[PDB]
């Protein structure tokens, strides 16, 4: 136990990113969550981080966890080494940058390899 303690303090939040992508892969993909998003009742908040026009609206990792499932986001922790609240809070403030940078066009490739799909986005701002 000491040295999972000592390690979980010593790296805090390092590599998020890269479990979040691993992640939405194993969950099936972007398209997926888009989907789980809509059926649990946040298609409204979900267009605004699709919008390019408008500013992402706020959601709680609560709604989160309601829209996606309990297992889903207690997946999230797993891979993290967390509490399923603690990784809900982490969706809260990434998902919806991650929706909005992956939809420039206004829609969400993403779908298919989502680490193609940043790699593409990131080197549109460089072109
Ligand atoms: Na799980």
């Amino acid at each position: 136990l000491f040295d999972e303690v000592v390690g979980a303090f010593l790296k805090g939040d390092a590599g998020k990113y890269q479990a979040i992508l691993s992640w939405v892969e194993e969950q099936g993909g972007i398209q997926v969550l888009l989907e789980k998003l809509q059926s649990g009742g946040l298609g409204a908040i979900l267009s605004t981080w699709l919008s390019n026009q408008q500013r992402n609206q706020s959601v709680s990792g609560e709604q989160l966890e309601s829209a996606l499932g309990t297992n889903a986001v207690s997946d999230l922790g797993q891979k993290l080494g967390v509490d399923t609240s603690t990784a809900s809070s982490l969706l809260a403030e990434q998902l919806p940058k991650i929706i909005d940078a992956l939809s420039p066009q206004g829609e969400v490739q993403a779908n298919n390899d989502l680490l193609s799909a940043g790699m593409e986005l990131l080197k549109g701002k460089l072109f």
